[PDB]
């Protein structure tokens, strides 16, 4: 059983996303015309709320928009350059609560009167949710919408902790769907593997942006290195990729290198940034999570 922390990553741009939630309820309508699964279904008295959710109001006024990121270095988020997502496989839209059961089955007009928050997540992660208090069960799980990963491609996204509030959705192909919420926050300063999929998106930018809506100029997000090691220095994820050689974002001795940085910081690691500077990655992993959790920047996940 693996703990993650669960970032908090916000949609800047809501209005955006209010027409990729249309443009999905609509080609959902379109493909299910013959007629289950890409949101639950509105009964007849059941009108009121269908007008309540598919109104820009809904993710302009009455919701905030969440991807919910998850992350075993959470000392590592105020470097945030980018969010990554598996483009090719879906993502649920779900209603949940700011706060779980560490710091609740509903009827749909209650939960949507009692949850503050719109997460998006794999399914994955739906259950595992719901039995720790971040979202509810309906009286099984309420789902607004279903899309795929490729859609959110190029949303604008922000945390309360990034030292940057401009961290474009980016696709990462190796996120295992059957792993946390399939989200993860991208510290490419800090993670061989983060910075590996920026990198081979920033060397094919012209098959990237032709492919997704991306333009080049979101790719120039600096992360600023949360962690050195003594010897090494900061930008230990640039490091490790050039000392092994790394072949791409897709190379299976990732898997490895990623495993042994992971260790190395957390044991040899020394912050470098507030409010932690000068003080122990063994340390700081602790209080990191502990912070999030306090400040209802994210959340503890097991599964």
């Amino acid at each position: 059983s693996q703990e993650y922390t669960l970032i908090k990553i916000f949609v800047s741009n809501v209005k955006d996303f209010y027409s990729i939630f249309m443009n999905s309820i609509r080609s959902s309508q379109s493909v299910l015309n013959a007629c289950g699964t890409f949101f639950t279904d509105f009964e007849k008295g059941e009108e009121d709320l269908k007008n309540k959710i598919w109104n820009e109001d809904f993710f302009v006024k009455d919701k905030k928009v969440i991807f919910l990121g998850s992350t075993l270095k959470p000392e590592t988020a105020y470097g945030q350059n980018y969010t990554f997502i598996n483009p090719n496989e879906y993502y649920y839209l779900t209603l949940g609560f700011d706060k779980q059961n560490l710091h609740n089955i509903m009827t749909k007009e209650e939960i949507i009167n009692s949850c503050p928050n719109i997460y998006v997540c794999s399914e994955n992660s739906l259950y595992n949710l719901a039995y720790q208090g971040i979202i509810p069960l309906l009286k099984d799980v309420f789902i607004l919408n279903k899309i795929k990963g490729e859609h959110f491609v190029g949303l604008e996204t922000y945390t309360n902790i990034s030292k940057i509030k401009n961290l474009y959705i980016l696709p990462m192909t190796t996120i295992k769907m059957n792993i946390s919420t399939g989200i993860v926050p991208c510290v490419s300063s800090d993670s061989t593997d983060d910075y590996a999929c920026l990198e081979d998106i920033r060397k094919k930018k012209n098959y990237y942006c032709e492919k997704y809506n991306l333009k080049e100029e979101q790719l120039k997000n600096n992360s600023e290195s949360c962690i050195e090691l003594p010897e090494i220095g900061n930008n230990t994820g640039k490091y490790y990729y050039e000392k092994e050689k790394v072949s791409s974002y897709k190379d299976v001795k990732l898997q490895k290198i990623k495993e042994v940085l992971y260790k190395k910081q957390y044991f040899e690691g020394i912050m470098t940034v507030d409010p932690y500077k000068g003080m122990k990655t063994f340390n700081c992993r602790k209080l990191a999570k502990q912070n999030i959790i306090r400040n209802l920047d994210g959340f503890l996940y097991s599964e």
